[PDB]
């Protein structure tokens, strides 16, 4: 998080880390509990092994909050597109339910023609960097607002306002930034948004998956 401050300890006890490994290395994202067995995050984190975090805010120490299960299903979108970052959203079936508490418990999401106009403040939150080169141990967290769709359309070719949503005003240095990927955009309380990808300078506007638009593969998806 770009331009942001530390979250308070167990503030957001949906946030999951996610410690990712393949044979292209070793990889950082964010995500959130939607159910009891279940986390959403972004596609672009799949890999061959995926452990989750849930309970933590310093990643880096052990702390009895924390629960540490191995996703037994990462199961991407089926027209997931790595060239143009388009469908980018997955779903991880955790190899064991959650024990859940005041700091590990589920996150809502949109109904379907709700909507999220521009304008409206949201937050977003995760451990990523906070420079270009420098990181964090503990959780943090920035307010970011809801751009016009021409703002996005402008600078990023193909992006699309049906799927995705354009977050950050150009004027602050607020961001979501690298190790972010996959963590949730939380509107009055709800998660419209999933971090999904940016300028490397990390100047916004920015995109992030419109959760909405993905409801039915979702729903689908968890009752199976
Ligand atoms: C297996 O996992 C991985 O390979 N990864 C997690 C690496 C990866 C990241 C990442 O480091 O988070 N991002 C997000 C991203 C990258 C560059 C500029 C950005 C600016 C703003 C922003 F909010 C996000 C940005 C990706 C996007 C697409 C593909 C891969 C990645
Ligand atoms: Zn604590």
């Amino acid at each position: 998080i770009i331009g942001g401050r530390e979250s308070r300890p167990h503030s957001r006890p949906y946030m999951a880390y996610l410690q990712i490994q393949s044979p292209a290395g070793q990889s950082r994202c964010g995500g959130f509990l939607v159910r009891e067995d279940f986390v959403l995050t972004a596609a672009h984190c799949w890999g061959s092994n995926i452990n989750v975090t849930l309970g933590a805010h310093n990643i880096q120490r052990r702390e009895n909050t924390q629960q540490h299960i191995t996703a037994r299903r990462a199961i991407r979108h089926p027209q997931y597109n790595q060239r143009t970052i388009q469908n980018d959203i997955m779903l991880l079936q955790l190899s064991r339910r959650v024990r859940r508490n005041r700091n590990v418990n589920p996150v809502a999401l949109p109904r379907a023609q709700e909507g999220l106009r521009p304008g409206t403040l949201c937050t977003v939150a995760g451990w990523g960097r906070v420079s270009m080169r420098r990181g964090t141990d503990t959780l943090r967290e920035v307010q970011l607002r809801v751009q016009r769709d021409r703002q996005c359309l402008r600078i990023f070719g193909s992006y699309d306002p049906r799927r995705q949503i354009c977050v950050g005003d150009r004027r602050e240095r607020k961001a979501a930034f690298k190790g972010d990927s996959g963590g949730p955009l939380l509107c009055n309380n709800v998660a419209h948004g999933i971090v999904s990808y940016g300028k490397s300078s990390g100047v916004p506007p920015e995109v992030f998956t419109r959760v909405s638009s993905f409801l039915p593969w979702i729903r689908t998806t968890m009752r199976s």
